[PDB]
């Protein structure tokens, strides 16, 4: 029968950006390929109640769950490597834990006590941790919960989450709880040596708060010598079979192979006494084939904020790559700044060499004149376009500006526009999954191969239903709607007007996975391949 | 001209209950008697937004300011030793600072940053500290702000307030900022020696977070030897003129004399470069005369929760003592449990030896049948009664039960009573100061020697105006009201019915001070003296 | 007139091997080129009383001072960058401080107290620090003492030296004392970013023991962005003019140019209120010319332990390079393992491509059969040879084996040899400087251009005077001796036997400096150039 649910606490030392979330995700994939029901959670030491207030260009994209919670992008890495939907519960923050305890205090639920960091804040954290172990919506209890602790050991803001994890270790005992600590091994070029001292000091910090690590992930630019691993194991009081050399992999999809080569998963399974079974590599070997052996290559313009890669579009880039993997193409992303595309000559300079244009949306942007101006170019050049949320809105304002409505805009972007073709139906923010119905033999229905779909939403403006008939004279079809028809969900040109120009109000990159590409990106990358081949 | 405003941070080590608030108050009195405009503030490390949720029998009375804020009782010690009204600003807590920062975050006021303990929580604390330095409602800038830091150095919950105080020291520099650290010197009886090691470890803890103490208050049951003070000064890196031996004083009013004997005030004034002037002892010498040389002695029953002293009635006890000081009486307080007074024989056993009965109110009590039953006894015995808030309500329900209304109660205490003579006019909670007008030649007007008064309120039930005429047939007069007459504020029997039986809806113990006793307690202790003398 | 002597404490964070000793040396050179009398000292946190017990291949060479003390090699970096002789006082260790205090205790010099880490160990450290400030053998008080603190902040063994430095800062005050902290900024390649978190945690550790850094040396593989320096200055409470970006330089002689470009020396001089004068670059500009613009290039075999660079021969390699600089040659060092040179074919394979053979000595070696075998080859091939200490001993045993004495050896290396031509005159270990007199028109006298010299010694075996006449028949001349003639100090072949083959019992690499090459290395590199050119 099933064991008690095990808890694995991934902590971090020396610095952030060591790839700790991708390490935890890869371990989740390894434990899943042995046949265990893994689930994952992140604790964020910052006070924002959710990232919906933070700028995504500075702090990365907001991820959205099926239930509509807004979360850190590591929940996106977990969903991609697990191929599992995660609840909003999967992202705790300090901002939420304090607000919850203070609200319980104002209602008198602590019966006249003084409220304190210990026990009340740590009890709320420990409650939110052990909540993840509860039977799912189908009654399946998970085998392992992998809680990743944000921040760095010895940040002030981390000290309640580490204390709650220590208390979970005290309550359940070592048979049920494992601590994995991620650390940096730096290389010093002038003297040609790897240094273990930062890992020693970081494990000493972790021991001074009452945690003993069961294993060490040694992040390094080169493979750590065995003599150094022995020195660490002796200095850190860690089993040598738990000292895992983790050099920089070529792609993120190789990290499971690195960890399996070191046998970290076997060490965890044995030390947690989990049911041992072999890793089924079949699916991930097929992914790594498509990743490493592309037959062709295509260039896609991502019409973003700036001419450089941004974590604001991490999920979009991953979804484009997965679309490529479906075709066994490479996808190379041309990061194109919107503002250079406001003039038609600037647009031609930015886009003329690419094979498709992706218009992403989000929050924290201005300057959609250059987005429309890239659409206006792409249509004349005959390039395929995929528009996501704001992308659809720019497509529909282009079409408004293609018929008579030369001053048309969104009410969001020109509050004085005489033609607000995009308008609040601040209105309701639609969040999470909503259903939609699709026109039969639409280009969208040919992509999805179904008439009914659902997608994840995060927007509050809509297509103004007063202009549907006007802008249909552009040629554009409203090939998908809410089941009542009240809301436009998808727009397309007919294939004889342009081979593939599609918009959606949703964020389909959120439902994409590397081993299960989303239909619209498979369709769009198809269209880009066909343009390149015919061009 | 006036200097920059100085900041004095009183911190605490080894344990709570060392009398740190009374020490800070006594230093405030000493600096005031030199002629400086002192003001005081407390920081509370607990998460309750205010103490109005805590039980006062477990955690002490809720103090109330003129503006109606609810605060820790140390604000009461400050008001009593300064004889100054303090704003609600004078009690910060963690509960308030977090709720404020989280609310600013939800409104987007941090412009897309991650919100962190440093800088944002420490900036909110530092802002609330330096707020105290601002010019008052008359434009007077204070000379010194004495912020007392709650908790113990090395409590987790204190670490943001100490960090904010360190940053204030960094911003203003040593010329403007002083740190006073209070510590315990224990005595070990089996080996007959005072131990300095706890003070060494507490100053080491304070130094490990970047604070250097300017002076040490050594709390002890006996006067610390000079050799030990020299050892501490050498071990702690403190000026020997800052090592202050502070043995347990006979009364709290002696603590200024202890501190002045050690010359702590001169050391502070010199080290802060404040305008040096001599202490005017005249008023406090008169207080210490009345305190130490009572001509007579009277017993007052405080009809409370239990037969032992409670911090739930600390201000009531201080106001009774100040009433005594006005007469040069001693007051001895008989702590009488209400529940023994429910039966008339039990009431007679509890009260028969005393000379007056005080019925206090508050929150966190049940059992007012025994309160009425003590009033019913006191009236038959001819003892004077002072009723505060709930005390008035019990007086008026006694009178309802004296005429025909034998099942009368408050709606608070029997929700099914057929005669709710006390009722919500949960209704409005009245908080802070409100004005009232008094009947000419009422016993209240003879006490106050004015027809217009104000008092501090904290209640939400009222006398039901539907029963005024009925209960006036008890003999009771509604000798004071709101200026519109809508609310009963004071009730009394005529002097020929009982010599002094008075109730008020307010908490007059909050406006009392040791050098300025409140009129109603001077009147009540007068009546008790006259009963004793005539009895 | 002269100020009080300033104290500069260079500390280290995150890891060792950051080049902290070379940074302190380069700052010493900069302050010297302004005209200040700098002096330097190192504190070693290890318990060895001196490095003469440690293996040099594992822990680097033992340096030797004029007075014969044995010290860490950082004293060699100080001597090379200052061009100043340093006393044995310049290397404190924990091993010495404890042994000194325990010996004073056994003699009763603490008059019956308990002896403690504080005050007695920290008083001994503080005494040894302030000793460096005393007037020199000519009466000159130094302007600055630059004490470098070994180890890493937060090593247990460092905590007494940091406490002593804090007490020096307390005693002399900020006007006289400066703290420079060296830290690592790592680069993470997968995400392309520099991380400041290790520096934040290392400065927090330094602040938790009561030290505030005046400046930060940021060691990095690339130049740190100004935005990061501003973030560090804000997070660390350091003046932005003290945040010094210190990327990896091409050669160690460039480090003064890096530090002067950042204006660190001006910041120190100003913050210490030292007499400001401009840097005279003339000599160091001439050095950097010769370093960066070599006209030719020569290969020298260093016949050592292994085929890789070793810190066991750091001073030898520096002396060879300085010899090159005198000629404006490059010197490239062929690291040749002795054991491959035991066979004549192996010797020919190891050495045939080089232009000169250097035979170094020391302790911690065996296998001098291969050293003699490289000499035997070099003589037949006509390559010049310089033999240092053990090198001379191998030359003289080669010559013993060239005449009749085929089993001759040292008594150190074959205790049963029937011909101990090298013998203990364990005998006296000669340490430090001794004088020697040289044969007129010896090859040595032509190198030194004097008949009288002194050199630094560290050996206990000698040439057996019983074999002088026998081995002179090899052709070898005893071209220098002790002034009494009792000890052989130099040996050479006549120029017609070999153009340059010289041995010495001393370690002339210790007296070499980059701006003042030692005569024997200038002569030997000359001979190698002449062989290459004629060959
Ligand atoms: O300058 C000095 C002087 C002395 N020591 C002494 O050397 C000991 C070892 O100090 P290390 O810096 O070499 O640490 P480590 O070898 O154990 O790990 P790595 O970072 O190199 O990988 C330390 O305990 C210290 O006492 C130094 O490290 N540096
Ligand atoms: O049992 C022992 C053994 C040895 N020692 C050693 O004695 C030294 C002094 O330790 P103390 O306990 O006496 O501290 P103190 O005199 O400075 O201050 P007081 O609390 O007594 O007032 C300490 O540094 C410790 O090394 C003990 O204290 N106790
Ligand atoms: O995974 C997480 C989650 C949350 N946070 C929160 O982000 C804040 C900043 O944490 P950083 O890691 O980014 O430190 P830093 O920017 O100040 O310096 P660098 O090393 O990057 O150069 C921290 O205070 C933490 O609360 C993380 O760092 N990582
Ligand atoms: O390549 C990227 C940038 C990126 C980030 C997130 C993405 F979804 C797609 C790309 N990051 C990488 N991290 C590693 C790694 C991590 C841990 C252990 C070993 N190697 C290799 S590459
Ligand atoms: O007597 C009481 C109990 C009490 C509390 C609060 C009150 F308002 C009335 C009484 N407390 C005392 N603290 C000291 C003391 C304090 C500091 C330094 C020296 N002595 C003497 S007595
Ligand atoms: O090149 C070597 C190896 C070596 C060691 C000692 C020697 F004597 C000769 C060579 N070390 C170097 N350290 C730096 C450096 C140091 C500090 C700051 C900036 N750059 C450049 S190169
Ligand atoms: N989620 C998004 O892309 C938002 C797009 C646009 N700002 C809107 O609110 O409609
Ligand atoms: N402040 C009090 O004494 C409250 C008394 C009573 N519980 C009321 O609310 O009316
Ligand atoms: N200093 C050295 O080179 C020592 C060489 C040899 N071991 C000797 O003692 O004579
Ligand atoms: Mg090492
Ligand atoms: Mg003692
Ligand atoms: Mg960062």
């Amino acid at each position: 029968p099933q064991t008690a649910t095990k808890h694995l606490f991934v902590s971090g030392g020396v610095a952030s950006s060591l790839g700790k979330g991708l390490t935890a995700s890869s371990l989740g994939q390894l434990l899943t390929a042995r046949g265990l029901h893994v689930t994952m959670q992140k604790l964020d030491p910052y006070l924002n109640v959710d990232p919906g207030t933070m700028n995504p260009f500075q702090h990365g994209e907001v991820f959205v769950t099926e239930d509509g919670a807004e979360t850190d992008l590591d929940v996106g890495h977990y969903e991609r490597f697990l191929d599992r939907n995660l609840p909003g519960s999967a992202n705790v923050t300090t901002g939420q834990v304090y607000s919850t305890v203070i609200a319980k205090e104002r209602r008198g639920e602590y019966l006249g006590d003084t409220v304190q960091v210990i026990p009340h804040i740590t009890d709320e954290i420990k409650r939110r941790i052990l909540a993840m172990a509860q039977p799912d919506a189908d009654g399946n209890r998970p085998d392992v919960v992998i809680t990743e602790i944000g921040g760095t050991v010895g940040d002030i803001e981390s000290q309640p989450f580490l204390e709650a994890a220590r208390q979970v270790r005290h309550y359940l005992g070592r048979e049920d709880v494992f601590f994995l600590h991620v650390s940096l091994v730096p290389y010093l070029a002038p003297s040609g040596e790897l240094k273990t001292k930062p890992t020693q000091h970081s494990v000493a910090a972790l021991r001074s708060i009452g945690i003993t690590p069961d294993a060490l992930i040694l992040r390094c630019d080169r493979d750590v010598p065995e003599a150094l691993k022995n020195k660490i194991a002796l200095m850190c009081d860690v089993d040598i079979d738990g000292v895992i050399s983790t050099p920089d992999a070529p792609s993120i999809y190789d990290i499971p192979k690195v960890l399996h080569r070191e046998e970290l998963d076997a060490f965890v399974v044995r030390r947690l006494n989990l049911p041992f079974r072999d890793v089924d590599w079949t699916e991930w070997d097929d992914l790594l084939r498509r990743v490493h052996e592309p037959h062709e290559t295509v260039r896609i313009a991502l019409v973003g904020k700036y001419v450089e890669l941004s974590d604001a579009y991490l999920s979009v880039a991953e979804a484009l790559r997965a679309g490529g993997f479906k075709h066994r193409a490479k996808v190379e992303i041309c990061w194109v700044a919107s503002d250079g595309c406001e003039t038609t000559s600037g647009a031609a300079a930015a886009l003329g060499d690419v094979h498709g244009v992706l218009i992403p949306g989000g929050f924290g942007i201005r300057g959609i004149e250059g987005k429309i101006g890239a659409i206006a170019y792409a249509r004349a050049r005959g390039l395929p376009v995929l528009g996501l949320c704001l992308g659809l809105q720019c497509i529909v304002i282009e079409a408004a500006r293609s018929v008579g409505l030369t001053n048309a805009n969104s009410a969001e972007f020109d509050p004085d526009t005489p033609d607000p073709v995009i308008a609040t139906m601040g209105g309701t923010m639609r969040l999470g999954s909503y259903p939609a119905v699709l026109e039969p033999d639409s280009v969208v229905a040919q992509a999805y191969q179904t008439t009914q779909v659902s997608e994840r939403h995060r927007h509050r403006y809509e297509v103004n239903n007063a202009y549907r008939d006007k802008i249909a004279e552009s040629g554009l079809r409203f090939s998908g709607t809410s089941p009542d028809g009240h809301l436009v969900e998808f727009v397309e040109y007919p294939p004889d007007r342009h081979p593939f120009v599609v918009g959606t109000q949703a964020h389909p990159e959120l439902k994409s996975r590397p081993t299960r590409p989303h239909p619209l990106f498979v369709a769009f990358v198809g269209a880009a391949i066909d343009y390149k081949a015919g061009e």
